[PDB]
DNA sequence: CATCATTGAGCAAATGAGCAACACTATTCGCATAAGGTGGGAGTAGTGAGTCTTAAGTTGCAA
């Protein structure tokens, strides 16, 4: 029922739609461990 | 016997096309910008005929 969407963007899309928004202190959490 | 035309032969003078080597500058290339800006959009709509290929539905049929 993956619809063959032959756009790399659509898939795309749903690989980028795993990850949420960070806020901007979890970004001093991630910088921190940089 | 003399001499010259007449056939080779090569050269200086001149010149046209370069060459390398430095030296200088035009252009190009590559990096930076701090409050904040955290899911596209156009996508055609009035073909039809056929032919190959799956895919699924049905259906004898035998252990």
């Amino acid at each position: 029922e993956i619809g063959r969407t032959t756009d790399p963007v659509r898939m795309y899309m749903r690989e980028m739609g795993t990850v949420e928004l960070l806020t901007r202190e979890g970004e001093i959490d991630i910088a921190k461990r940089i």
